[PDB]
């Protein structure tokens, strides 16, 4: 019915902040993996 | 610093679920994207 005191937009906020984080993580952790197989490994 | 209403638990809820169903689709945006690419390819 009625509002609470000061609420801006936290739960909206809070999606794009989770989703976009939490794949901040996961890409990076992906590209960082990959590259610990990198070494300059040589090949003729 | 205080509480609305009465808000259980939005703000923390939506950050779970952000990152779940975000990662969802991307999750298997990548598994469907890399199938199309193999469409019964023989080799002997």
């Amino acid at each position: 019915s009625t509002l609470p005191q000061h609420a801006r937009t936290p739960l909206i906020a809070a999606g794009v902040i989770g989703g976009l984080f939490i794949l901040v993580i996961v890409g990076l952790t992906f590209a960082v993996y990959v590259r610990r197989k990198s070494i300059k490994k040589k090949r003729a």
